[PDB]
């Protein structure tokens, strides 16, 4: 099995309700950060070795494309961070596959990062995640992967991750470039709401016949799940409330 689709767009823009529709589309393993968090945390220690080539000035695709292959054998798509920021480089790679790009209003994605995925150095709530994360195993490895791949989407060396501007801008930018790069005829911009009826299109199959489009991944559940986490100490003895999740 080889990837068919590539998502490009970012978290926090409808990635594992995607990740759950080509899932039920195929019938194979989509990837996303979740396979990651749940699954195969060993995954975070070889994402970083792809991240920091990219921090080279003449990076060696060929070192990327070997790590790419052997962390998405198995998958026949991908969706979130930190594959999304490697777009480009599974396009060369897989040149049949098309290309994604989820996409929402950028203040309720803003808000939406900032509650699940990157809140501010201050916010309080950030303890809480941080809390909860060590309930599944996860540690600071995490952080820096996460944080290296968000700034490598966004071609930033250094960025001031706290600065709500320079995030809403590096939104923008992103979701443009990848309009600039991806030929629009291998590129489907779909909207947050916008269910089966262009992703079906787009991928040459049938609506599912009696399957509604996945609506997963809310910033309301993952707040629950983080308190549930810290007040219970373990996933499986919580897993039961929210259904669906992995
Ligand atoms: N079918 C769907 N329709 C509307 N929103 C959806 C949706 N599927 C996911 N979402 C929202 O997409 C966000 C999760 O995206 P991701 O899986 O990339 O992290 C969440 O936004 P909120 O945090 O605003 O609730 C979720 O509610
Ligand atoms: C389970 C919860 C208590 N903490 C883990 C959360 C899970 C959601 C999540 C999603 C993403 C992107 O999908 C990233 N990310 O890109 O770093 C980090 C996290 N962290
Ligand atoms: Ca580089
Ligand atoms: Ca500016
Ligand atoms: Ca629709």
């Amino acid at each position: 099995t080889t990837i068919q689709v590539i998502g490009a767009g970012l978290p926090r823009t409808g990635t594992n309700s995607m990740k759950k529709a080509l899932e039920i589309i195929y019938s194979k393993p989509c990837y996303h950060m979740y396979e990651i968090i749940f699954k195969k945390q060993s995954d975070i220690s070889i994402w970083q070795q792809l991240i920091d080539e990219t921090h080279k000035t003449t990076s060696d695709k060929r070192k990327i494309y070997n790590g790419l292959n052997e962390l998405l054998n198995g998958y026949i798509a991908t969706t979130d961070l930190p594959s999304c920021s490697f777009y480009k480089e599974l396009m060369t790679m897989y040149p049949n596959a098309k290309v994604l790009l989820t996409i929402r209003d950028k203040y309720d994605w803003l808000y939406s990062l900032r509650k699940v995925v990157l809140p501010k150095s201050t916010d309080p709530w950030k303890l809480k995640i941080e809390e909860g994360d060590q309930v599944l195993g996860i540690d600071s490895n995490f952080y820096k992967m996460s944080e290296d791949s968000l700034k490598f989407a966004f071609q930033k060396n250094h960025i001031n991750l706290d600065d709500d501007e320079i995030l809403l801008e590096c939104y923008d930018e992103y979701n443009r470039l990848v309009q600039e790069i991806v030929p629009p005829e291998r590129l489907l911009i779909h909207h947050l709401g916008d269910g089966w009826e262009s992703l079906c299109q787009f991928l040459n199959v049938d609506i599912p016949n009696g399957i509604s489009y996945p609506c997963a991944n809310s910033h309301h559940q993952m707040t629950q799940l983080t308190e549930q986490l810290i007040k219970h100490k373990s996933l499986d003895d919580i897993i039961h409330m929210f259904p669906g999740l992995i």
